[PDB]
């Protein structure tokens, strides 16, 4: 069921913002490893004395990397005279975030039709305000509320090119990398308490429950009206023989935060060929591939969706496959993106649910816990 | 003249340590951009709960990238029970360094025959102690004194594989990149006051004056007995029409610090071909190339050292050339390595002074200030 109970008009995921120590090095690493182009900047060269922010894009996916300059560069500024392009930015908040959590997502940004209305309705329905609505150049409105931990849900609305004050980058510096990634499919948070987290977020958004799972975790997914904005949330389950991976996240992250970003590819085979070629030359590493027994068991589960040859390519690339009663899911997971065993990336491609493809087609891969475990045992033999 | 007045036995540059927010992303960016292999690690996977440290190597050049984990992981440790592999490391010092200066060099490490003796002699001759001599696994001794700003001169001595507690990395993760870089040639500091800086460092090392320069700066170079450890130091000169680039460094860096690392290549043409291919795909950018008038004037200055074809290759790659009465210097400069206009890298190759090649053969390029300026004017025409 979909009660379509959004309390304001939500469109799509807009961007993800990482708070960094050095935005330059993280942005360059991510650009090469994921095949994202440098598309906009806001920094000393654009008159911003407060923060360095670099925008990578691949299709509709937007990754923003931001780091603070020395506060001394802007010591004479006040908010009415700021040279910051993102008015919610604060040197102390950013340094405190990074000291506490390390490299990670500060903002999950969704485009809405009116960010001031979304903020007002959200706060009236229980959201904790983080940054009030600010109109940039009479063109864009931006506002932020707390989502979980020190992650904010950012609302962006456009009257009508990322944000005012950002400049398109020199095409000499803008190499047209593209490994096939096209949009953000979902963004997953880890929290200590799922119930209160869900009640809070669904309370102020009107997002509805899309999925739920009850090893080592409990999970539920909140969705917008057209189920294009998808926000899974996990909690640890204590008492299993193996320690909860969610608890390990919370320990190393110093609390709740964003666990993974799932990036939709229009050609997951090409995306993984390109990413795996670069893993050891500055790119991203991938989690260990499942045993050959996993791929032999794949024929019986999805042999009507994927040819043997396509299953063989999944095996070459370490790709996992899951399927519900409506669609089929191809997915794979990177190792953590930075020093701490916290945030990682998922590459996903979905098959089915054509009408456009409906959001969340095929689920989130929960069947792969069981099937991975079974394959583990079968391969040990 | 070389009075050979070193107060203890110094061998060669050993390594450079960067203090980072996220060591993983900086190390991966640098590996790809400079062609350095991942060769050792000390992190959670090696039992280090305190800091993440990754070692890149190219020939004899060693770059170490270190970042702190959450202090909570090691909250029960004391120094006698530490899991840190670098005993001088301190969470608060590292976070304070990075907040103040951004990404940059914390340690210039030189190998000596006895780090305890070097430390004791240095402090007895005026050095400010930073970390006392500590013996690691009865095999390596490490000690640190202040050099300038928050940069330390680190002494390392070996009884006889980087440091105990570091592990060689999986060869799957160790891609054998190599663009030709072979060793650290010199490491340059920017300070507010050159006189006191020189008196301090020469006072505790016995290093002698190798070179001196008196636009926008004054500079002098301190050298070890065999002039293989070379430490130029710059101060700003105020009052010129254009603002001192050294002063700009000091403002953005919040004080004195390391300005550039000059990396010797055994084939500067190959190094620059490889680095320039990667500038816009995660590597390093280079400063603007000199006008064609610079390279036409090169024939008259070094036409006995470099053929026309080799001069044409210098022009293709933006390489600068200088020459003294003893040798010839090929050099080029990157744009800043991170967000702030502070630290950058120089690639260098020296021709001449064969006997082995004597250190500092050809100087440091001071003739290129004048010749660049002249070329500037000639090209405007
Ligand atoms: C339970 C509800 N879920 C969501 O809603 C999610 O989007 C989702 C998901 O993507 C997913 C699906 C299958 C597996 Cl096997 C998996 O773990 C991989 C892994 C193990 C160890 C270290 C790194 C990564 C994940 Cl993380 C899942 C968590
Ligand atoms: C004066 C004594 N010197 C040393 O001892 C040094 O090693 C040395 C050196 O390497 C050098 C040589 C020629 C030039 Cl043109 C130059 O500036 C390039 C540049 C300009 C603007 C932004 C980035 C880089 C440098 Cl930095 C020099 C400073
Ligand atoms: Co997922
Ligand atoms: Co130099």
């Amino acid at each position: 069921k979909n009660p379509k109970s959004d309390k304001f008009k939500v469109k799509r995921f807009h961007h993800i913002e990482f708070w960094c120590g050095d935005a330059t090095n993280v942005a360059r690493r991510f650009s090469w490893g994921l095949g994202m182009r440098f598309s906009a900047k806001s920094d000393l060269s654009t008159g911003n004395m407060v923060h360095a922010s670099y925008l990578l894009t691949s299709g509709d996916l937007r990754f923003l990397f931001t780091a603070p300059y020395s506060p001394s560069l802007s010591a004479g500024e006040i908010k009415p005279t700021t040279t910051a392009s993102i008015p919610s930015f604060d040197h102390g908040s950013c340094r405190s975030f990074f000291s506490s959590h390390g490299l990670g997502v500060r903002a999950v940004a969704i485009e809405v039709e009116d960010a001031e209305s979304a903020f007002s309705i959200s706060v009236a329905n229980g959201a904790i305000p983080s940054s009030p609505p600010i109109v940039l150049n009479e063109a864009v409105t931006i506002a932020e509320v707390k989502l979980y931990g020190d992650v904010v849900l950012r609302y962006v609305s456009y009257k009508a090119e990322f944000l005012p004050g950002f400049e398109r980058v020199e095409d000499a510096s803008s190499f047209p990398l593209d490994y096939g990634i096209r949009r953000l499919d979902h963004a997953v948070g880890n929290v200590p308490e799922l119930g209160p987290a869900l009640t809070y977020v669904a309370g102020f958004t009107g997002f509805h429950q899309f999925a739920e799972f009850t090893s080592g975790l409990n999970s539920a997914v909140l969705a917008s009206n057209d189920e294009m904005v998808l926000l899974p949330i996990n909690e640890p389950v204590h008492g299993t023989k193996r320690k909860s991976q969610i608890q390990t996240y919370l320990e190393h992250n110093e609390g709740a935060g964003l666990q993974h970003l799932a990036l939709m590819s229009e050609d997951i085979f090409r995306t993984l060929r390109e990413m795996r070629k670069r893993s050891s030359i500055g790119g991203f590493d991938f989690m260990p591939s499942p045993p050959p027994t996993y791929y032999q068991n794949l024929k019986k589960r999805v042999g009507d969706v994927l040819s043997d040859d396509q299953i063989k390519e999944c095996e070459e690339l370490g790709i996992l496959v899951d399927r519900d009663d409506q669609g089929t899911l191809l997915q794979i997971f990177t190792k953590p993106l930075g020093d701490r065993p916290t945030i990682f990336i998922e590459i996903i491609q979905r098959v089915g649910c054509m009408m456009y493809q409906s959001g969340g087609c095929g689920g989130f891969g929960k069947g792969n816990f069981s099937e991975l475990f079974k394959s583990i045992e079968e391969y040990e033999k």
